[PDB]
């Protein structure tokens, strides 16, 4: 029922906010986007920037996907973006995450008519 391109915003899209809110960003935000309900994702983005300019990066520069797919788009600008990583103290269902606030150009995978993003990739 939620499609490729609403799961994309759920896990990845916070334009809410400029930056990381807080060293508890990580905390609340994978919980509340539904990011620790089966496991602890171990590692999550989060893109402080509009939708309309995560999803202008499918017009960007095409790269390479980590997979070895062709359909990966870099940002030819940096966006402000939260890396969210689990800790080594953290045990589900108890997820906690070290929140790290960046500007980096992002790596999103596009998919689909119209062509949006569907998977972050990296940031670099």
């Amino acid at each position: 029922k939620e499609t490729a391109a609403a799961k994309f915003e759920r896990q990845h899209m916070d334009s809410s906010t400029s930056a990381a809110s807080s060293s508890n960003y990580c905390n609340q935000m994978m919980k509340s986007r539904n990011l620790t309900k089966d496991r602890c994702k171990p590692v999550n983005t989060f893109v402080h920037e509009s939708l309309a300019d995560v999803q202008a990066v499918c017009s960007q520069k095409n790269v390479a996907c980590k997979n070895g797919q062709t359909n990966c788009y870099q940002s030819y600008s940096t966006m402000s973006i939260t890396d969210c990583r689990e800790t080594g103290s953290s045990k589900y269902p108890n997820c906690a995450y070290k929140t790290t606030q960046a500007n980096k150009h992002i790596i999103v995978a596009c998919e689909g008519n119209p062509y949006v993003p569907v998977h972050f990739d990296a940031s670099v």
